[PDB]
């Protein structure tokens, strides 16, 4: 079934999310042209486990090799870190991040655009982030994930773009993955309704151009099949009474922590 967290283990979520949102707070002043995608996993390792006394939930998650997930352009997701894989101008580049802080897990990721911005790239990490934050919105008690599926579906085709399916959010805790699954579109299978104390992810992975995805011969990177361009945003939320409120919040996002109804 599905877990309610107590307060107690919602406080200790609220450590883990604040640990994984300083990790992207923390390595943004390094997502820079020249900087490869295998150092910036390290400077985040290092930071989880020498500063925050953490622990990356990734590495050997299903065999993961590394500490952080890094997808650059039209890699949808699971990039491996590669000390020999340059960020370039215009790059668009996902760092997904996941620690484990007594006991609990703290699940985060946010597009970085490397120097100079293209205006595709800037629209479709916007938009990603929008559908991100369109869902927020919506979570509350009562509200069904089918509903909040189905309104980033929505909102991302209309703008021309897919959202990948292979992939969802989760429910989160002293697993990285729990109950339930997260779609983010519409699926007669989804019945799902929220509950105060419910802990899970958004994460859209929205592709500018096809939804198809293929993963390379390393049994990780997933890229569009188009080669278009892909882009998620990730947040770790706690369903309160009349809302809810995201453990994951940064400085940089344009979003309340504290989201409330009524
Ligand atoms: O939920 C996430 O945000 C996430 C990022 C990477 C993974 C993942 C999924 C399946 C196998 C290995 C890994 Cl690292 O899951
Ligand atoms: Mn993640
Ligand atoms: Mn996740
Ligand atoms: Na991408």
């Amino acid at each position: 079934a599905i877990s309610i967290k107590t307060p107690e283990d919602i406080e200790k979520m609220r450590v883990a999310g604040r640990l994984a949102a300083e990790v992207l707070e923390m390595i943004e002043p390094y997502v820079k042209p020249g900087v490869s995608t295998g150092e910036l996993d390290r400077i985040c390792n290092d930071y989880i486990v020498n500063e925050q006394h953490a622990v990356s939930a990734c590495l050997g998650y299903h065999g993961y090799p590394k500490s952080v997930c890094i997808s650059i352009n039209e890699v949808v997701c699971h990039g491996i870190p590669d000390d020999a894989k340059l960020l370039k101008d215009g790059d668009i580049v996902n760092i997904d991040v996941t620690v484990i802080k007594d006991g609990f897990h703290g699940d985060t990721s946010k597009m970085f655009i490397v120097g100079k911005p293209t205006i595709m790239g800037e629209r479709l990490c916007r938009i990603t982030q929008e559908s991100l934050y369109l869902a927020l919105r919506m979570v509350k008690p009562g509200i069904n994930l089918r509903e909040i599926g189905a309104a980033i579906q929505k909102f991302v085709e209309a703008e021309g773009f897919s959202v990948v399916r292979e992939y969802c959010g989760h429910g989160i805790g002293r697993g990285f993955h729990e109950e339930p699954q997260v779609l983010h579109y519409d699926s007669r299978e989804t019945n799902v309704v929220l509950k105060p104390g419910m802990t899970f992810t958004i994460e859209p992975m929205v592709n500018a151009g096809k939804k198809e995805i293929r993963t390379m011969k390393d049994g990780w990177t997933v890229k569009t099949k188009d080669r278009s361009l892909s882009a998620q945003y990730e947040h770790t939320i706690v369903v309160t009474d009349n809302g809810c409120e995201i453990l994951t919040l940064r400085k940089d996002d344009t979003i309340p922590a504290i989201i409330s109804h009524d």
